[PDB]
């Protein structure tokens, strides 16, 4: 110390001001003004929704929730499998500083109850197939006073859709392109309450999404903003890996192709036909594609990268997948729910097998001795600790669990074993 604290380089672009709502609003308004720019594509049903459509419905949902009465003292739950509609109430609530709690749509009723007992939402957005579970949770959590169906146009089984709800509360003359997103304190207004014994609520201020948005547009730590870039994401939107890659893709103006049910031929054909440049996989899908022999039958010449993951993958698995996809390697990244997003990212092209990446801008990371907490040195194995502005502000009504994890020095103890090498690539040791 000082040379055993690994530091992230400066951001290519300075850190934008304003809330996460404001930066999303600003970027998506610009993309909305180009007709036909695609935001999301559902691979199963083949429908595209454009930035204009997405911007206007999100702005309308923002103003409708504001006029309903929701403010920074309220939370919503968005409970739905990955869908064209998922990010509409997410964006609307961020535009007005209402915290959003994504609800694992393959939670059973009990997992659902505990998730929402922590987040205490006033309004629930849910897909049709989640409705009866929400209703049963409402019997035990009557703070849920309003339930809105996401994947309907008309009312559904007595409940308003997002479209009928918006119509009920927009003022006459509402103009989507005059709407101004709320300004408020970036550090103290919670953007997301993510789920991590029993899961905890992880409160993430807007600031931490604003920092992710720096990483997402970064030419080294994210993606170059280039027109007609398309992503294939098969990662759940309600978990932090899918939440904050997708928001970053929206701020980049990318086309986000989604699948909520993995199928081998549909995935490969979607890579081919949508000329996908980046594909996102959960760890166990890497093992799957290590076994796949169909990859050669598809034109994947546009494929530039495959990114992971919660994980970390084995070095052997990542090398086998990379070979099959005729790529030089896998672009890994590492983070926890409590760090918002990845705080260790494989730099563009700076690719190394088994490595999880380097420290991201605004962060620092070290490896401490498992017995003493002392800062270790190159290739020394110990506990990974990270410090930076994407760390959560704490667990929700659980300051004891918060303090076990983050000291007064603001260092986050990942509970993972790690080491960094000569060129400062981090590796995670599997326990
Ligand atoms: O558990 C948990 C919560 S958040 C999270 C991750 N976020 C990212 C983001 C990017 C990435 N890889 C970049 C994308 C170009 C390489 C890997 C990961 S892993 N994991």
């Amino acid at each position: 110390d000082a040379k055993n604290i690994k530091k992230g380089p400066a951001p290519f672009y300075p850190l934008e001001d304003g809330t996460a709502g404001e930066q999303l609003h600003k970027a998506m308004k610009r993309y909305a003004l180009v007709p036909g720019t695609i935001a999301f594509t559902d691979a199963h049903i083949e429908v595209n929704i454009t930035y204009a459509e997405y911007f206007e419905m999100s702005v309308r949902l923002a103003e409708a929730m504001k006029r309903y009465g929701l403010n920074t003292n309220h939370r919503i739950v968005v409970c739905s499998e990955n869908s064209l509609q998922f990010f509409m109430p997410v964006l609307g609530a961020l535009f007005i500083g209402v915290a959003v709690a994504p609800a694992n749509d393959i939670y059973n009723e009990r997992e659902l109850l505990n998730s929402m007992n922590i987040s205490q939402p006033t309004v629930v957005f849910v897909s049709k197939k989640g409705l009866q579970k929400i209703l049963n949770v409402q019997k035990k959590l009557p703070i849920i006073q309003k339930i809105i169906i996401m994947d309907s146009k008309t009312d559904y089984q007595g409940f308003q859709s997002m479209y009928t709800f918006v119509t009920s509360h927009l003022p006459p003359g509402f103009n989507e392109y005059d709407f101004v997103p709320e300004s408020f304190d970036r550090d103290k207004t919670i953007a997301l309450i993510m789920n991590s014994g029993l899961p905890k609520g992880v409160a993430l201020p807007h600031r931490t999404a604003c920092v992710r948005f720096s990483h997402a547009r970064d030419p080294i730590f994210g993606n170059q903003i280039i027109p007609d870039t398309a992503i294939l994401s098969v990662v759940p939107f309600h978990h932090g890996f899918g939440m904050f890659t997708t928001l970053g893709y929206l701020i980049c103006g990318f086309r986000v192709v989604l699948m909520y049910r993995f199928e081998e031929e549909l995935f490969l054909r979607s890579l081919q036909d949508y000329k996908i440049q980046s594909a996102l996989l959960v760890p166990t899908l890497f093992s799957f594609f290590a076994k796949s022999t169909l990859i050669d039958k598809y034109d994947l010449s546009n494929l530039h990268e495959i990114a992971s993951g919660g994980a970390p993958l084995s070095k052997e698995v990542g090398e086998a997948v990379a070979k099959r996809f005729h790529l030089p390697g896998i672009r890994q990244g590492y983070g926890l729910t409590e760090t918002t997003s990845a705080i260790l990212i494989t730099p563009e092209g700076d690719d190394k097998p088994g490595a999880v990446g380097k420290v991201v801008p605004f962060f620092e990371a070290k490896v401490v001795d498992l017995d003493t907490g002392k800062t270790l040195g190159v290739n020394q194995r110990g506990e990974l600790c990270v410090r930076g502005p994407m760390i959560m502000s704490g667990y929700v009504n659980n300051p004891e669990a918060t303090n076990a994890l983050i000291d007064k020095d603001g260092w986050l103890h990942s509970g993972d074993i790690a080491y960094w090498d000569e060129d400062e690539h981090f590796f995670i040791v599997d326990r």
